[PDB]
């Protein structure tokens, strides 16, 4: 078997000429030559079977991506694993080879307003499909957005995704949460489990702000610090918005803070398109009930050059210990045998 960086990466004989790309949430990622389709591909090696939560994320990623079919969501082209459960220790997911991700791109490249507009259009177009399937991505951030050489954008990594459940979204103040801190909506720290679609719109708002300046807008250093970054820009929530927070611990925390004025978007982003900042304001709305939804965002004037609801498709239908989960992962990957 071909090896890379001292560890096994046996994808052959179909995939050859391996090249290491990097280390991701699951393990090692390489590019390789697909001898059948005569193209290079990306392959990620996943080794989850020791742990409930690892097997959880792997099953979510595989199940969702195999059911979704959308130009702005990465597909699964192939899955490589041993022929038997007994012999299966690793799973390799084969996907289209992209040129970069938005995290790497924003480290070194200034985006033109035309690129910002096109990227945001594609994020929202993909998210319209995700949300139409009743699925929440719950971890949108630049490193989960891949781009090819012609700047086609694909949403990746559904390992933290969930089916939306707005009737069970309420929780207490400072409830623990898993998704990435800088892209977390304020209500996560206050009273929300992140089971409603507005959680994803907040993340997209954060991504838009980061495309405008090449810096995260809310770079909190720890859990409650994240909220104090958000409030330092949005300012103090209104009485109406506080009245929507019935939980006393969360409400009284906000009431305990000195008054903070809103920082105007055009002061933070003096080079930005004014229509972009209008949409940014609507995505980064404190009250999740007032926050713009994905289909309204697509119809915003900023996106007028691209908006076409007939070309923004929706999903055909809405969407346990490790031993049962290994069995599920084995079952979910059977179609690629062999
Ligand atoms: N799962 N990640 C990933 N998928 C890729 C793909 N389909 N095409 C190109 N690069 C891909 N990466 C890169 O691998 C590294 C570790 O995550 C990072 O640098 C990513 O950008």
């Amino acid at each position: 078997p071909e090896m890379v960086r001292g560890q096994v990466f046996d994808v052959g004989p179909r995939y050859t000429n391996l090249s290491y790309i990097g280390e991701g949430a699951y393990g090692m990622v390489c590019s390789a030559y697909d001898n059948l389709n005569k193209v290079r591909v990306a392959i990620k090696k996943i080794s989850p079977f020791e742990h409930q939560t690892y097997c959880q994320r792997t099953l979510r990623e595989i199940k969702i991506l195999l059911r979704f079919r959308h130009e702005n969501i990465i597909g699964i082209n192939d899955i490589i694993r041993a022929p038997t459960i007994e012999q299966m220790k690793d799973v390799y997911i084969v996907q289209d080879l992209m040129e970069t991700d938005l995290y790497k791109l924003l480290k070194t490249q200034h985006l033109s307003n035309d690129h910002i507009c096109y990227f945001l259009y594609q994020i929202l177009r993909g998210l319209k499909y995700i949300h139409s399937a009743n699925v929440l991505h719950r971890d949108l951030k630049p490193s989960n957005l891949l781009l090819n050489t012609t700047c086609d954008l694909k949403i990746c990594d559904f390992g933290l995704a969930r089916v939306a459940d707005p009737d069970h979204d309420h929780t207490g103040f400072l409830t623990e949460y898993v998704a990435t801190r800088w892209y977390r909506a304020p209500e996560i720290m206050l009273n929300s489990k992140g089971y409603t679609k507005s959680i994803d719109i907040w993340s997209v708002g954060c991504i838009l702000a980061e495309m405008l300046s090449n810096r995260p807008i809310f770079p909190g250093k720890h859990y409650l610090d994240q909220l104090n970054h958000i409030l330092g820009i949005l300012g103090s929530p209104s009485q109406e918005d506080l009245n929507c927070i019935i939980n006393l611990k969360a409400r009284n925390y906000l009431l305990s803070l000195p008054h903070k004025n809103k920082v105007p978007w055009n002061r933070l982003f003096p080079n930005a398109d004014s229509k972009a900042l209008d949409l940014l304001d609507k995505m980064l709305t404190f009250n999740p009930h007032k926050r713009i939804e994905v289909e309204q965002a697509l119809a915003h004037p900023y996106l007028e050059q691209y908006y076409d609801p007939s070309d923004e498709p929706i999903a055909e239908a809405p969407f346990l210990p490790k031993e049962k989960l290994k069995e599920l992962i084995f079952e979910e990957t059977a179609r690629f045998q062999p």
